[PDB]
Parts: C-alpha cells; sequence; structure tokens
C-alpha cells in the first residue's frame, strides 16, 4: 500500500529475511491470493481457434488488458496475441508482456510490434535451457527475413558477458523503423541469479533505450509472466525510488497481477527483486 522512504524499505528487507524469510512468505501468498475475490475474463485466449497461439495452455492473457491486432480479412480472431500491456512506474501500459513468440505466431509479433510502435525488445530467456525448448527464434540470424508485411534486418549484434544487444530495422512493405532487442543469456536453467548486478546493469541499459515517446517497452521470457514480472517490478521501483527515493514493490505488484496472470511467478523471484533493489541502493 504506503510507498516507503529508502531507508526504511532497506531495513524492511532485512525484517522480510528474518526467521527463515517468514515475511516474504507472507508477501507473496498475499500476491498469490490478492485476485482471488475477481474474476478476471480471458476468453480469446481460451477460444479453440486461439489454442495454437498460446504457448502454455494454462498462461493465459486478460481479456480487459490484452493487446488486440488490428483484424485481418478474410479472419475473427487474427485480433488475438497472448500478450497484456502492463503499467510502470507512474505510466499505465508502460510495457507489453508477453509469451516468447512461436512459430505459428512470428507474424502476429511483429505485427504487434508495427501497430504499437514499440522500439525496444526485452528478451529473458534463452531459446533452449537445458534441452527444453523455451521461445522460438522469432529474428534472422543474420541480414533480412520477412513476417507477413513486417521485414526485420539485422543491422549489429552486442553480445556481452550476460546479455546481447541486437540493433534491427524494421519496415512494413504494407528501413523505416529501429528496434533494439536487449537479450539476457545468463538466466540460470533454475532458480534465480546468484548475482543481481548483472541482472541491475541489464535492467538500466534496456530501460535507458526507452526513447520519448514510443510505444511500450515489449518484454517476454518464455511463458511471459516470471522473469517478465520480475524485470517489470525491478525496472519500476529503481524508477520510483530515483524520482522519489521511496518505493512500494508488494502495492506495485498486486496492481500488475490484474493485468496479467501470475507476474512474478515464484517466492524466489520476489525475493530476488528485493535483493536486487537492495544493491541498486547499495551503489
Amino acid at each position: 500500500m504506503e510507498a516507503i522512504p529508502v531507508k526504511q524499505f532497506v531495513k524492511h528487507i532485512g525484517e522480510l529475511y528474518s526467521n527463515n524469510q517468514h515475511g516474504f512468505s507472507e508477501d507473496f501468498e498475499e500476491v498469490q491470493r490478492c485476485t482471488a475475490d475477481m474474476n478476471i475474463t480471458a476468453e480469446h485466449s481460451n477460444h479453440p481457434e486461439n489454442k495454437h497461439k498460446n504457448r502454455y495452455i494454462n498462461i493465459l492473457a486478460y481479456d480487459h488488458s490484452r493487446v488486440k491486432l488490428r483484424p485481418l480479412p478474410g479472419s475473427k480472431h487474427s485480433d488475438y496475441i497472448n500478450a497484456n500491456y502492463v503499467d510502470g512506474y507512474n505510466k499505465a501500459k508502460a510495457y507489453i508482456a508477453t509469451q516468447g513468440p512461436l512459430k505459428s505466431t512470428f507474424e502476429d509479433f511483429w505485427r504487434m510490434i508495427w501497430e504499437q510502435n514499440t522500439g525496444i525488445i526485452v528478451m529473458i530467456t534463452n531459446l533452449v535451457e537445458k534441452g527444453r525448448r523455451k521461445c522460438d527464434q522469432y529474428w534472422p540470424t543474420e541480414n533480412s527475413e520477412e513476417y507477413g508485411n513486417i521485414i526485420v534486418t539485422l543491422k549489429s549484434t552486442k553480445i556481452h558477458a550476460c546479455y546481447t544487444v541486437r540493433r534491427f530495422s524494421i519496415r512494413n512493405t504494407k528501413n523505416e523503423r529501429v528496434v533494439i532487442q536487449y537479450h539476457y543469456t545468463q538466466w540460470p536453467d533454475m532458480g534465480v541469479p546468484e548475482y543481481a548486478l548483472p541482472v541491475l546493469t541489464f535492467v538500466r541499459r534496456s530501460s535507458a533505450a526507452r526513447m520519448p515517446e514510443t510505444g511500450p517497452v515489449l518484454v517476454h521470457c518464455s511463458a511471459g509472466v516470471g522473469r517478465t514480472g520480475t524485470y517489470i517490478v525491478i525496472d519500476s521501483m529503481l524508477q520510483q525510488i530515483k524520482d522519489k527515493s521511496t518505493v512500494n514493490v508488494l502495492g506495485f505488484l498486486k496492481h500488475i497481477r490484474t493485468q496479467r496472470n501470475y507476474l512474478v511467478q515464484t517466492e524466489e523471484q520476489y525475493i530476488f527483486i528485493h535483493d536486487a533493489l537492495l544493491e541498486a541502493i547499495l551503489g
């Protein structure tokens, strides 16, 4: 609820960790339950003609907040993509949280990017992790690839230790637009990163790349809820800290849980959010 000053927040983290992290567990259970008295419809997600457009049968996109594609002539559900607008700090629809694109949704994905005037992609998964496919490669390995009316050209890549930055040019056939992809490459197969610092750097730089004024930042991992939620909360709280030197993780999280299911999927991620914010404050 109430935003608290950084100094108070910093001590509250220590509070949350104490007694075997009892506070962290209480908070997250509160998060888990915070929509129990809410019936939030996701009819489009669950429509049979949309089934193949969902990477997970049980990860849905709430109707009220879903990103709609302009309808295509010919069908009646060409409007659907498994993606939701999510608020950021003091800004509605700061993000589009979505699943890792499927081959079957590559065209929908880039069309969304074009239609929403998105200039930054944040990708927080490897395509394959421990042998399991997590995301399909929706971009060109080199030069150009065509997805529907959108042609995407890879212009440059910088490969850092923990993330990769790919600059693309995209254009609609009816090099018009620049799109920058920040692709984190070191998230562990299981659990959360052992050190927050690389993640903080990734978030700061990817967030700094957001140009005034453009469409929402697209954020995705595999399901578009866990790491994606974690990114959104960290970025937003860093924003709030920088702007007001207050923070409200629990309040903000319970709010965005209304906009896409399961954002910040585990207690461990919820804890990592704090570990990362503590280091940012101390740095």
